[PDB]
DNA sequence: CACAAATCCATTGACAAAAGAAGGCTAAAAGGGCATATTCCTTTTGAATTGTCCATATAGA
Protein backbone atom coordinates (compact mmCIF):
# COMPACT_ATOMS: atom_id res chain seq x y z
CA UNK A 1 0.00 0.00 0.00
CA UNK A 2 2.52 2.24 1.14
CA UNK A 3 4.24 2.29 -2.47
CA UNK A 4 0.87 2.88 -4.47
CA UNK A 5 0.20 5.56 -2.51
CA UNK A 6 3.43 6.94 -2.80
CA UNK A 7 4.14 6.77 -6.58
CA UNK A 8 1.43 9.63 -6.56
CA UNK A 9 2.70 13.18 -5.54
CA UNK A 10 1.20 15.82 -3.51
CA UNK A 11 -0.82 18.84 -4.42
CA UNK A 12 -0.24 22.87 -4.45
CA UNK A 13 -2.74 25.12 -2.55
CA UNK A 14 -3.72 26.40 -6.03
CA UNK A 15 -3.94 22.87 -7.42
CA UNK A 16 -6.40 21.68 -5.16
CA UNK A 17 -8.37 24.86 -6.06
CA UNK A 18 -8.38 23.76 -9.36
CA UNK A 19 -9.61 20.15 -8.71
CA UNK A 20 -12.02 21.93 -6.70
CA UNK A 21 -13.57 24.07 -9.47
CA UNK A 22 -13.45 20.70 -11.85
CA UNK A 23 -15.69 18.79 -8.83
CA UNK A 24 -17.54 22.33 -9.53
CA UNK A 25 -17.94 21.44 -13.43
CA UNK A 26 -19.03 18.19 -13.23
CA UNK A 27 -21.90 19.34 -10.45
CA UNK A 28 -23.20 21.78 -12.66
CA UNK A 29 -23.33 19.80 -15.45
CA UNK A 30 -25.30 17.35 -14.07
CA UNK A 31 -27.42 20.04 -12.85
CA UNK A 32 -27.66 21.35 -15.96
CA UNK A 33 -28.62 17.68 -17.40
CA UNK A 34 -31.33 17.57 -14.69
CA UNK A 35 -32.91 20.66 -15.58
CA UNK A 36 -33.33 19.63 -19.20
CA UNK A 37 -35.60 16.84 -18.42
CA UNK A 38 -39.13 17.86 -17.49
CA UNK A 39 -39.99 14.97 -14.93
CA UNK A 40 -36.99 16.54 -12.85
CA UNK A 41 -39.09 19.48 -12.08
CA UNK A 42 -42.86 16.81 -12.43
CA UNK A 43 -40.97 14.85 -8.69
CA UNK A 44 -39.43 17.48 -7.05
CA UNK A 45 -43.41 19.21 -7.40
CA UNK A 46 -45.07 15.79 -6.48
CA UNK A 47 -42.46 15.28 -3.47
CA UNK A 48 -43.63 18.65 -2.07
CA UNK A 49 -47.19 18.22 -2.56
CA UNK A 50 -45.85 14.66 -0.31
CA UNK A 51 -44.30 17.26 2.31
C1' DC B 1 -86.54 -59.96 49.48
C1' DA B 2 -88.86 -54.76 49.43
C1' DC B 3 -88.81 -50.21 51.45
C1' DA B 4 -86.29 -46.46 53.99
C1' DA B 5 -82.08 -43.36 54.58
C1' DA B 6 -76.32 -42.05 54.45
C1' DT B 7 -72.75 -41.66 50.81
C1' DC B 8 -70.77 -41.20 46.34
C1' DC B 9 -70.61 -38.28 41.13
C1' DA B 10 -72.21 -34.41 38.17
C1' DT B 11 -73.60 -28.91 36.92
C1' DT B 12 -74.32 -23.40 38.63
C1' DG B 13 -72.22 -20.10 39.93
C1' DA B 14 -69.47 -16.96 41.46
C1' DC B 15 -64.73 -15.38 42.55
C1' DA B 16 -59.81 -14.67 42.76
C1' DA B 17 -55.31 -15.24 40.63
C1' DA B 18 -52.62 -15.24 36.43
C1' DA B 19 -51.13 -14.47 32.16
C1' DG B 20 -51.09 -12.26 27.24
C1' DA B 21 -51.30 -7.80 25.54
C1' DA B 22 -51.06 -2.89 24.96
C1' DG B 23 -49.85 1.52 25.74
C1' DG B 24 -47.09 4.88 27.87
C1' DC B 25 -42.37 5.64 29.32
C1' DT B 26 -37.66 6.22 29.62
C1' DA B 27 -32.99 4.67 29.18
C1' DA B 28 -30.08 3.86 25.45
C1' DA B 29 -28.21 3.33 20.98
C1' DA B 30 -27.09 5.16 16.61
C1' DG B 31 -26.49 9.19 13.25
C1' DG B 32 -24.42 13.61 11.85
C1' DG B 33 -21.56 17.49 11.91
C1' DC B 34 -17.63 19.89 13.23
C1' DA B 35 -12.87 24.84 8.46
C1' DT B 36 -5.22 28.42 11.54
C1' DA B 37 -2.46 23.77 10.03
C1' DT B 38 -1.28 17.78 10.73
C1' DT B 39 1.33 14.62 4.75
C1' DC B 40 5.78 7.07 3.87
C1' DC B 41 4.67 2.03 9.61
C1' DT B 42 8.28 -0.76 13.90
C1' DT B 43 18.18 -25.37 15.81
C1' DT B 44 19.44 -28.70 13.33
C1' DT B 45 18.36 -32.55 9.77
C1' DG B 46 16.34 -33.97 5.86
C1' DA B 47 13.70 -33.69 1.63
C1' DA B 48 11.99 -31.44 -2.40
C1' DT B 49 11.82 -27.48 -5.47
C1' DT B 50 13.87 -23.90 -7.88
C1' DG B 51 17.21 -21.39 -9.88
C1' DT B 52 22.39 -22.14 -11.50
C1' DC B 53 26.28 -23.94 -13.77
C1' DC B 54 28.51 -28.34 -16.80
C1' DA B 55 28.92 -32.24 -20.16
C1' DT B 56 27.98 -32.74 -24.36
C1' DA B 57 26.03 -33.55 -28.76
C1' DT B 58 25.06 -31.62 -32.73
C1' DA B 59 24.97 -27.92 -36.47
C1' DG B 60 27.06 -24.33 -39.11
C1' DA B 61 31.50 -22.23 -40.69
Amino acid sequence: YMREMGTVELLTREGEIDIAKRIEDGINQVQCSVAEYPEAITYLLEQYDRV
